[PDB]
């Protein structure tokens, strides 16, 4: 305990000693405190006047208006740990089989920050930084910490610490541990347009209804067993690596120190051994990692391999290995896996009902009570997953199209947000640009964002740049990326013949687009598209005598 987290926590009071309370009133129960001291969205203009009729609707205006962590995790029984500490060893080896773990490199670390001391990019270009990296690394290979602490206001950490966890973990992300060819369940670096096609294919798999449980607070409920299987991926590195690796493990992920602003105004310098602390990308990788083997576990329950999680017999035991070795893979690639996101089609509808397991990992699932079987979905079409779901759509040409999609409203309110503040005009157009190309790329069947893209791009000049997969992000034409996006690089598309216009590529029926929130039908609706090119004008004055493109005609109702 202190032995790990005094050193870091001594530091921090003599810089402070000067303010340094052991407030006796502090609210924590769960997390230790150790001390405390003194300490003390925005809307995009061009976006929101293309999108007139959205002015008067709450869900799309409230959006831009404005104790879980505190509590404890019964420790797992002892059969439910040998099942996670078997199927742990059995994943990492899997993922492994074709992938090499090694450092990443203050030169990655450096061209990342600089593609995203005031800024972190004048900092990567301070040798004195670099030295004090080197001095906590090399306090790291004696199993030491001064400098890696947790700060909040999800905790960012000091920018040398973020380096020392990518050097060490970088990797998995790097190297795409978490792909669907090296993962089966994973989906890391596919795609929206290319998780519909993965849930389509999973639905072939003979098998019961399609499962998708959220968990709870799912960070939250990160154990530290949890951790000690995460930690497993050290015994596939060597050298330096394995030592560097195992000291992120210890002493940042299964030891954290964190300052957290409270106002009664002081810093409080709290501890905790349990629950998600990490990068959100090494998040995103241990997330999959454990959520995969939870659904495993989950699978093997339903199917009859263990009868009970309080204790596991020898023969249980050889059971689960066998199971694994002679359908994991199988079993994996039934599922489709996004940090604590995941959807499942398992061999049969038992699964439903096997809770005892998933319960007792501490993954309870959110909104249903925690002894009731899961409802299962029998239409991928209605499957969610990554906030989305997926429509089947058919080209004039009887070519498929599967096609993300989600509630318009959630779409256009998200477009109407900036994050952060001091954005030129020229910055905030970039952006809503940036929403426009990503509309026309993955939401083109959406009848009101086909439109208002178009109308976006119409009212931005035309060689400015996009700014904040992202195959929108570019100036190249739309239809060229749409064709190399769902024709080209589509592997679920035999047929390459380029499409000529836009008017070859279809929309959802018009029901189901009211039905996904579309404003077709209204006459604030039919106002705006009649009188597009006038608020089209409204922006293009305000930005000013720049070169402008008019891709209103691409659409057949403007092209006159
Ligand atoms: O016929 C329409 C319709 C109206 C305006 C449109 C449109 C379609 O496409 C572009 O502008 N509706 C609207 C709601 C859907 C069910 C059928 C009725
Ligand atoms: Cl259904
Ligand atoms: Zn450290
Ligand atoms: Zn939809």
């Amino acid at each position: 305990n202190l032995d790990i987290i005094g050193k870091r926590i001594e530091k921090i009071k003599q810089e402070h000693e000067t303010s340094w309370h052991y407030d006796q009133d502090h609210p924590y129960k769960t997390w230790a405190y150790h001390g405390s001291y003194e300490t003390k969205s925005m809307v995009n203009g061009v976006v929101r006047l293309l999108t007139k009729p959205w002015d008067i609707i709450p869900m799309v205006t409230q959006m831009a208006m404005t104790e879980k962590v505190d509590t404890r995790t019964q420790e797992p029984k002892e059969g439910t740990k040998k099942l996670m500490k078997i199927t742990a060893e059995w994943l990492w080896k899997e993922l492994g089989k074709k992938k090499t773990p090694r450092m990443c490199t203050r030169e990655e670390f450096t061209r990342k920050v600089r593609s995203n001391w005031k800024s972190a990019r004048e900092a990567v270009e301070d040798s004195g930084f670099w030295e004090l990296v080197d001095k906590e690394r090399n306090l790291h290979l004696e199993g030491k910490c001064e400098t890696c602490v947790y700060n909040m206001m999800i905790w960012y950490m000091w920018l040398g610490a973020r380096f020392l966890e990518f050097e060490a973990l970088g990797f998995l992300n790097e190297d795409h541990w978490f792909s669907r060819e090296n993962s089966l369940s994973g989906v890391e670096g596919e795609g929206l347009h290319k998780l519909g096609y993965i849930l389509r294919d999973v639905s072939k798999k003979e098998g019961g209804a399609m499962y998708a449980d959220d968990t709870a607070g799912w960070d939250t409920r990160i154990t530290l067993e949890d951790l000690k299987n995460e930690e497993m991926v050290t015994n596939h590195m060597e050298g330096e690596h394995k030592k560097l690796a195992e000291a992120i493990f210890k002493l940042t992920y299964q030891n954290k120190v964190v300052r957290v602003q409270r106002p009664t105004t002081v810093m409080d310098i709290i501890s905790r051994r349990d629950q998600r602390g990490s990068g959100q990308v090494v998040t995103y990788g241990l997330n999959t990692f454990t959520n995969m083997e939870a659904q495993l576990i989950r699978q093997m329950e339903g199917e009859g391999v263990f009868k009970s999680i309080q204790h596991l017999t020898v023969t249980e035991e050889i059971a689960v290995k066998n199971w694994l070795v002679r359908v994991g893979r199988e079993r994996l690639s039934r599922m489709a896996i996004s940090g604590d996101d995941c959807v499942v089609k398992p061999l049969d509808d038992r699964f439903a009902s096997a809770l005892t397991a998933l319960n007792d990992m501490g993954k309870v699932r959110k909104d249903i009570q925690q002894w009731e079987p899961s409802r299962g979905w029998n239409d991928w079409t209605q499957v969610p997953f990554c906030s989305h779901h997926f429509h089947e759509l058919i080209m004039k040409d009887g070519r498929v199209l599967v096609v993300p999609c989600r509630n318009q409203d959630e779409l256009i309110g998200r477009a109407r947000i900036s994050q952060g503040a001091g954005w030129s005009l020229r910055e905030t157009a970039c952006l809503g640009k940036s929403y426009a190309q990503m509309w026309s790329l993955m939401y083109f069947h959406r009848r009101d964002l086909r439109l208002a893209a178009n109308a976006i791009c119409s009212a931005v000049p035309s060689h400015w740049v996009p700014t904040s997969t992202h195959e929108w992000m570019t100036t190249e034409d739309m239809l060229t990326v749409w064709n190399r996006v769902w024709i080209q690089e589509n592997p679920w598309m035999e047929d390459k013949t380029p499409v000529e216009s836009w008017e070859e590529i279809p929309y959802l029926g018009k029901r189901e687009d009211q039905w996904c929130g579309s404003l077709i039908g209204l006459t604030s609706r039919a106002t705006w598209a009649k009188n597009i090119q006038t608020a089209i004008n409204q922006v293009r004055s305000l930005i000013g005598n720049e070169e402008y493109t008019d891709y209103m005609p691409s659409m057949k109702r403007f092209r006159r």
